[PDB]
């Protein structure tokens, strides 16, 4: 059952404003951990803290028994962390299989600081064959000399996992990739989540809120203001603390 992340009080400010206060977590092995709160309550913070792009005020981070606290993203890379970034615009000027081959030119890396290392897209032979390998899995083979840009919503996202799966993650980080979508869509990015968990993959999930996809989860921890307010780690743990007074009250608006 062993633990794969844990973080010892993780604190964080922005100017005179604490943004989490001493956040302490148990992220683990093939778990399908889910980090929810209204916006504000700092969840995107946690991440870039865990994932190196925002420095600990005060607090740990470990990864298979280790300190990996305040470490480069290019360095938590050959320890096992990688996060899902968002595709930038000049970079949905390139196919989908170059938007994977880059994921590799820096991987655990921005997709930006990875692809100002191209001169020329790596079109190296195995990297080619790992790719559309992926394409295929991810169900998005037909696209491989599709322009970026010309991906859907839908389409989009998954070829940000594949570009975050072209480096072979111990635990993939996601930051509301069905935030906002349409219900047939949450289904289908968390599809392919279990897809890869039963491939060996722990991810590090985080949403607004938890509704269509409760049956996916395998840990929640709720979030308000910088702390965790409730906690849930099955099926009815979870929809309590959903269904929890104080928990459905940040969510009246
Ligand atoms: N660069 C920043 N400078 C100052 N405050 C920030 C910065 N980034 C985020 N914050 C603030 O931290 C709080 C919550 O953090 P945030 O990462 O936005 O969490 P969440 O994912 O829940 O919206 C908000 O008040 C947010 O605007
Ligand atoms: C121990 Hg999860
Ligand atoms: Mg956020």
């Amino acid at each position: 059952t062993m633990e794969i992340l844990r973080t010892e009080n993780i604190v964080k400010y922005f100017g005179e404003f604490k943004a989490l206060d001493g956040v302490s977590i148990s992220v683990c092995k093939g778990d399908v951990t889910l980090i929810i709160g209204p916006n504000g309550s700092g969840k995107s913070t946690l991440i870039n803290v865990i994932t190196g792009f925002l420095k600990a005020d005060e607090g740990r981070v470990y990864f298979e028994n280790k300190d990996i606290t305040n470490k480069e993203p290019a360095e938590l890379y050959h320890y096992g962390i990688v996060r899902t970034f968002q595709t930038p615009q000049p970079l949905k000027e390139m196919t989908v299989l170059e938007n994977l081959l880059i994921g590799e030119i820096n991987p655990g890396e921005s997709p930006l600081n990875s692809l100002f290392y191209k001169k020329w897209i790596p079109k190296e032979e195995e990297m080619v064959e790992k790719a559309f390998k992926i394409l295929e899995f991810l169900k998005l083979s037909h696209l491989y000399d599709r322009k970026a840009g010309e991906l859907s919503g839908g389409q989009m996202k998954l070829v940000e996992i594949g570009r975050a799966l072209m480096t072979n993650p111990k635990m993939i980080v996601m930051d509301e990739p069905i935030a906002g979508v349409a219900p047939g869509l949450a289904h289908d990015i968390f599809n392919h989540v279990l897809e890869l968990k039963a491939k060996g993959i722990t991810f590090l999930i985080i949403e607004h809120r938890l509704d269509i996809v409760l049956n996916y989860i395998d840990h929640l921890y709720v979030m308000f203001n910088g702390q965790i307010i409730a906690e849930g780690r099955g099926e009815e743990e979870i929809k309590n603390v959903l269904s929890d007074p104080k928990v459905v009250e940040i969510y009246i608006g």
